[PDB]
């Protein structure tokens, strides 16, 4: 991988791996999540990053993730290159967006998109807060100053608000639990896990009859490695569903998303 | 990733990536299996596979694990850059073996070997078989005809028996269940799964203080996309080892028995 010549973007090309694909022989969702994750955390790394600034490590501040929308037009075939291109933006002081580009290595045509918005937090109260000015003009120079979209349509389904799924639910998958292959090297549970948690309330008919094409979570509160969530879902209409992903217990919710199918 | 000059090995690099390491920030034992099903499927397709040869495909007969045994010296950390070396051989009508070399690109210093034991078995029935003359002579073209082994010793750990866990164990996890991240292209559970559910039962403090240095793993039976898995553990020892068993969550019936060895950090 490597930055952009002007040093405000990041590519890398990925070989989609056996282990990576599902029944149709292309990468899964949660694979195409993981490499965003990737392709993003190789980003922070070439422009210094040891994605915490100077001051934000004296203040115990992190970049949290609060939402995650990914659009996919071509999942690509075990053994493809794709090529993914990410960037920064600031968003003032509501926090920070990162976008996303996927293309197919060979024919240069976009197979898919993706952009994320993350919230500053204290890492210790868990106490969410408003971007700076020292932590903000730190950042500014690793990101493009005019806009740059990877949603850029005006009221698109990145921006959409989420309902909550209410009582009783079409579909559930009860008592999800994390193993250690879930957790990150920070021992918290990795983001992409939820995505799949949302994906086991969905029929086997609907996942063998469709392709997923659009997603988008919120992510409101964290799994404990100690915590059973249980994933809701309910058909909202192609098929689009209303997704709730809450602890098993107390029924406090963790995660709410949306799932766009696209008959095969 | 290409065949080594004899076209009687396979050789891939692989960049460890940030969502494969743990708290140590170097790959997990189940990043390393991964890579070596990786590696190993790479080999099969680059010798002209689709590993069923075309006898397999017309008595409906596949290749399955019987058993897996990985070694680490050196775990790769986030970033680093691990080459692996895979081949198969022939083990007379009994089966075949894949073994595996894993190497740090920038020092070539050996960090770790794995061996594998696979089994012919009907894809409809689920009855074992030996291997047939008519199998084995297509596939040993691709083999090397001279032994090479990744455990050469004579009383190696690779080889030993592994005794069924007695109840009570002394530590468990219970009601494990795949979800589709665990399956397979095929939609069956990913063999690599049952190497994550086995250190589920092993308690949090070894993890902290211990790497795992060997695993031994036998496959009885699978479990399928509906069933429900307990995973048992039981201490049988400066060193740490334990003896496993997976079962099914009802009926109890063994679905996997190991034996791990972690030496102290
Ligand atoms: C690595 O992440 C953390 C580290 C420390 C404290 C909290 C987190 C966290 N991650 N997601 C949320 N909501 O908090
Ligand atoms: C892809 O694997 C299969 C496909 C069809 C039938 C059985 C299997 C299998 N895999 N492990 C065992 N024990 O059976």
């Amino acid at each position: 991988g490597s930055l952009t010549e002007d040093g405000l973007s990041y590519k890398e090309k990925f070989v989609v791996r056996s282990y990576e694909v599902g029944s149709n022989k292309t990468a899964t969702v949660e694979t195409i999540a993981n490499l965003l994750q990737e392709v993003g955390c190789n980003h922070a790394q070439s422009v210094g990053f040891s994605a915490t600034t100077t001051t934000m490590r004296k203040l115990h501040l992190i970049w949290v993730t609060a939402r995650m929308h990914i659009e996919i037009y071509k999942y690509p075939a075990w053994g493809d290159v794709v090529e993914i291109e990410t960037w920064c933006q600031s968003e003032g002081r509501i926090g920070t967006r990162r976008d996303w580009i996927l293309k197919d290595s060979v024919t240069g045509e976009v197979t898919g998109r993706a952009t994320s918005k993350w919230v500053m937090m204290n890492q210790d109260t868990r106490r969410l807060q408003k971007v700076s000015d020292d932590v903000r003009d730190e950042y500014l120079v690793f990101c493009p100053q005019e806009p740059r979209l990877a949603f850029p349509e005006e009221n698109n389904r990145s921006l959409k608000k989420i309902p909550k799924l209410e009582d009783p639910a079409q579909y559930s998958m009860i008592g999800l639990k994390p193993r250690r292959a879930d957790l990150d090297m920070n021992q918290h549970v990795n983001n992409v896990t939820y995505i799949g948690w949302v994906l086991e309330s969905i029929p086997q008919e609907i996942v063998d009859t469709h392709e997923l094409q659009v997603i988008t979570l919120d992510y409101r509160r964290e799994c404990q490695q100690d915590d059973v969530v249980d994933s809701l879902t309910t058909t909202t209409s192609d098929s689009q569903f209303l997704h709730l992903l809450r602890l098993s217990g107390d029924g406090q919710e963790i995660n709410r998303g949306t799932t766009l199918w696209r008959k095969k």
